[PDB]
DNA sequence: TTTTTTTTTTT
């Protein structure tokens, strides 16, 4: 009843933020600057400013939402006249609706109301076009008339053509005119409930959501999102007789949330401590005590090196880590920790999940038989980390293709008339059990993990975990039971703060090699080759790949402290960690 | 509104090229001389001549293209009256449009405007025919009348039949008359975005394009192309009731660019250098240190020999290279460089390495349940270079399947009621590791390679790469670190001009053997046979295939310098590189 | 099921608040009205034959005196010995095996830690000579457990154990069907002749 | 995709 348009306008311009800065005006100006056409607002702010306005939004969103958008559009064009002729319709979206419904609990009483759903995206269709105002021509030798059939109404989701020509009042044949037809971007996605909320002995439920206008391509598949909108009954084919008076339901998305400058200031401040490197090492897997060398390697892997892209060649910048632990050594604890702390990670096994084990595969279409490509674990992890538990029982097909993916970081297909090349620039962290149950120290590494020696040369660092029944058993037994009761350490960095720290470093730090670091690395590599040459039965191969590992590892240390250059200290740490790796495999360095 | 066909005609004649030669006048002459029926206009020459003409072409493309084409047709008619009743309608093509949009960024606002898209062609359908003006006959005993159904309007993409006979104003049934129906050539192709612009973790997207009239068969799958035209919605099955007002997007191609006299001048200037051969060799994989003899061999395989086609036989002209080396010897890095510089190359490491994936596969056509052949790696590489990696890891039964393709350059299949032959004229470059992962000096050459002599005789050159630590490690380490520091070698022919040089040489230079070269080659072959007979323990058979390898190599050296005949120096170079290959396998001379 | 015959099936319809009142594999008692099923009325041409379906009005799955009886049993100091003696009374000996089988029926307490999860279920493997009554006890366990699934190594497949994809031919749609392991969630899965799988 | 029996190519 009461015109909230004035109330809405003053609320946007007079919203007391964290410091009465009127942040809504700031984002409105930002919207005009880049022509974003979409303004999001928080339900809490509306309720605090005027609870009566908030109730109207959450109860009569069908009626008052277009009214509010018109008021906002008038304000924007009044503020800036150049916004016209570019955007004819602005969008206002609400977030933080208190009406949260579990996906399995949806019933008929929730149809037509504004609700929010939390779940996981599984499928996303390519962007398409939907008609909301069509133009038709009456093909009747006396008419030759054009009109817009859905008069004074948006074209419904069911494509219907006129039966009587409105201009001539006659039936006949009508032809669509694409050139005078209004279109809107249209995308379809599927949301699946999280496994935590699935009841015992039941399969997870699914829901179809529709993304339109700027909401298209707002979330990659496999992301946890929060979706707000209206539910409605799907009509796949209304002309299909055969009873079936039952229908599915779908969601018209109005706002989607996935999963700051202040963070950057605190991240740079956190890097001011000269002992930041050791603090990061301590913060890695705080649950597990000891294993400092293994912890140090994992920190370097997350940061990684700087890849080099040249005119004729590309040089890998990722770091690969192999762990061979005895059963019961709890090798899966920090692996789960790595997945959580990594900004982007993929968890899988040796056999993979789909037909494409790790690299890729070519699959005939089920309906038409056409050949297409399915991405493997390595491809899906591009730009991030690929954690592969149980590396020793990969598919036989992948045992050869993994050579190229782990070194050239590409997957090449020349099968069934399809030629393609897929990027696989992903750091690989893998764990495998010894082939003889328990690791044997005297035996080499190749005959202990059941992998070709060529693969071993592709791993920057290899570590062996042995369940030694020493004095630590009592402490380990106490430690295991303490984890059962619950305990934590002190003076660490939480995963949430650490995750953004790693992400910031990987996006803005590209260390460069200095002359002093260059000389130190050169001498060690020459020393490395001499030692391996003397022993005619070296358990490991010392190839030029090892020299690349020294460069990559040293860069990660500089990146760990957000250093612009690589100095002697970074190089010295890189040499020392490689020295321990050679001792672990049994090489007298 | 003012007209511009006078300006358009004026521009065609009054435009001045780089040397004021009026190329468009010359281009018109070529169009008349060869009855080309299509003209190409560079956009950079339109706004320079008249900026006003540029925008109206871009904006009002639909209502200005027929006007300009009609004016040009009259200009051709006066230039050559006989052009009439040979080509009734002419087309003009505009290239270099400033509006370039990434495939993933196409939205609703882009429909109906002239845009440009860069991508990769993946598949092309066979040429078909489309009706744009139909003729019908009213089957009603009174009528017996014939007419063209779509009056003063081109036939729409949806085939629509009249409901009322225009000649008699009555309903009934109508019969199409194919003899009086006007047709236009029609072809459908699919374009794919380049891997560079694909976001990480996502599969590349595709778009459907339509080529009509002379644009058909202007490109082949696997080509980097730049396409220009207008987008539209796809009404594939409008008769399919059941709602679904959602439509796809396809592209109406107006002009296409694949992949210049100035290039010819640059190429000819390079050939004038007496040491052009050395420069080309030095330009092969500059980032790799050493391996000069291997770099020389790779250059020869890029150019190849001269195939001989006779009335009774065919002789292979391609050169095959085999590389065996220890892990981490830059085998894969050098092979990846070949695919960048080769005009056409195919890569296959581990997937598709079976017999079916390498030559051809018999797959059941699920559309009709029958069988048909699918091209393999070698067939897809016909006319180019096939690169095979990790050949030693292939199964022996799978490896023998390429014996026919490597020599007879054909693939023959007799399986499941299918008997067919396919052309596989491609050069094969293969890399692999020794039998025991690393080369062992104690064992002989035969068991180190671990390949049957039947396949070894088909390789023109074989090289063994040994990673022996010594005093060269310091030089190698310095070179690698210099590469990582951004330092690059100078006086190197870059990539794209090297690719143009190879493409020009292959299709324009055909060296011939002289009497001087005949005597040198004959003498060496006799000497080679005698030496092989001396030692029966050699792992390499000296067959007549080795004699033809000398001829092929000598021709490639002449082709490398754009020479029309093989002289004494080219034969000496061919003999010298043969000596190194023989020494590399323990066969002294 | 009579001798030499296959089990029959009936279709039931749950509406309003009766939805999601049971899970697959449960033994239920259902009350309602029977009616003939019409699905394709437009499909003219013969077939005046219809199937019957049940319109559910109330459903029961599988209480005070029983709780009292249970408490009285637990009061005996030797309740543990009585329970073990009640496992497969027709089998002689095998006291140690019977004791372990009793533990698996009850199980432990699952624990959720900061990062990992500790299962409360107990896994038992039995290796014995032929004729050692191995299959007899497993049949008893599958019958006495409140929720159990009995499978055989030869009569099971990977799809049948975890989940099977069923293509809805009516609409060309894919959906999952619960396997043996999923149906046994919260219960006991019995696998006979695991070595022959 | 799925279980099944069959001939077939190819995993
Ligand atoms: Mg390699
Ligand atoms: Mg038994
Ligand atoms: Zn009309
Ligand atoms: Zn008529």
């Amino acid at each position: 009843q009461i015109d909230y348009r004035d109330v809405f306008i003053e609320f946007l311009t007079t919203f007391k933020g964290n410091n009465n800065q009127n942040k809504y005006i700031e984002r409105i100006n930002e919207l005009v600057a880049y022509r974003k056409k979409s303004l999001i607002i928080e339900f809490s702010d509306v309720l605090s400013f005027n609870e009566n306005l908030a109730y109207e939004i959450i109860n009569n969103t069908k009626i008052i939402l277009p009214i509010l958008e018109g008021a906002l559009y008038d304000h924007i064009l009044q503020l800036d006249p150049t916004y016209q002729r570019d955007i004819e319709k602005v969008h206002v979206r609400i977030v933080g609706i208190p009406r949260v419904i579990e996906l399995r609990k949806i019933r008929s009483t929730d149809i037509g109301k504004l609700i929010t759903i939390d779940g996981i995206l599984v499928k996303v269709t390519p962007v398409k076009e939907r008609i909301y105002k069509a133009t038709y021509k009456h093909i009747h030798p006396d008419c030759m008339q054009e009109f817009e059939w859905p008069e004074d109404e948006e074209m419904p989701e069911v494509l219907e053509m006129p039966t009587i020509c409105p201009k001539c009042g006659k039936p006949g044949q009508f032809r669509l005119i694409p050139e005078k037809t209004k279109l809107i971007d249209w995308q379809k996605a599927v949301i699946q409930e999280r496994p935590e909320e699935v009841p015992s002995g039941q399969l997870p439920r699914q829901l179809e959501i529709i993304l339109e206008d700027d909401l298209v391509d707002s979330a990659r598949p496999g992301d946890r999102v929060k979706v707000t909108g209206i539910l409605d009954i799907k009509q796949d084919s209304p002309v299909k007789r055969g009873s079936r008076a039952v229908f599915d339901i779908y969601m018209k998305v109005s706002s989607i949330e996935v999963s700051s400058e202040e963070d950057e200031k605190k991240i740079k401040d956190l890097a001011k401590d000269p002992w930041i490197r050791d603090r990061i090492i301590s913060s890695i897997a705080p649950s597990i005590y000891g294993h400092w060398e293994l912890k140090e390697a994992l920190a370097l892997a997350l940061f990684g090196g700087v890849p080099k892209v040249l005119e004729d060649t590309r040089i890998r910048g990722d770091i690969h880590i192999l762990i061979i632990g005895d059963p019961g050594t709890a090798k899966s604890q920090m692996l789960q920790f790595i997945s959580r702390v990594a900004p982007r990670a993929v968890y899988t096994t040796g056999k993979g999940s789909t037909a494409a084990g790790l690299t890729a595969a070519v699959v005939r279409e089920k309906g038409t038989g056409e050949y297409y490509l399915e991405a493997g674990a390595l491809v899906l992890a591009d730009g991030g980390i690929a954690v592969i538990d149980e590396i020793d029982k990969m598919r036989d097909e992948d045992r050869v293709a993994i050579h190229e993916a782990m070194e050239q970081q590409t997957v090449s297909i020349a099968k069934a008339g399809i030629v393609a090349k897929l990027n696989a620039r992903a750091a690989v962290i893998a764990a495998g059990n010894p082939k003889f149950g328990r690791y044997i120290s005297e035996r080499p590494v190749s005959d202990n993990i059941n992998l070709p020696p060529t693969i071993l040369s592709r791993f920057d660092l290899i570590f062996i975990l042995k369940d030694q029944p020493g004095e630590q058993d009592r402490e380990l037994a106490n430690y295991i039971l303490d984890v059962h009761s619950g305990k934590s350490t002190k003076n660490i960095i939480d995963i949430d703060t650490l995750r953004k720290y790693i992400a910031y470093a990987r996006k803005y730090v590209t260390p460069k090699i200095t002359s002093e670091a260059k000389n130190l690395i050169t001498d060690f590599f020459v020393e490395m080759r001499k030692k391996s040459s003397e022993t005619p039965d070296s358990p490991i191969l010392i190839t030029p790949r090892q020299l690349e590992a020294l460069i990559r590892i040293s860069e990660a240390y500089a990146k760990m402290a957000l250093k612009a250059e690589v100095t002697r200290e970074d190089a010295e740490r890189a040499i020392n960690i490689m020295r321990l790796f050679l001792e672990s495999v049994g090489v007298d360095m």
